[PDB]
């Protein structure tokens, strides 16, 4: 989660 949620540093 937060960093690298699947795509890249996004969310949180």
């Amino acid at each position: 989660y937060c960093k690298f949620e699947x795509a890249t540093f996004k969310s949180c």
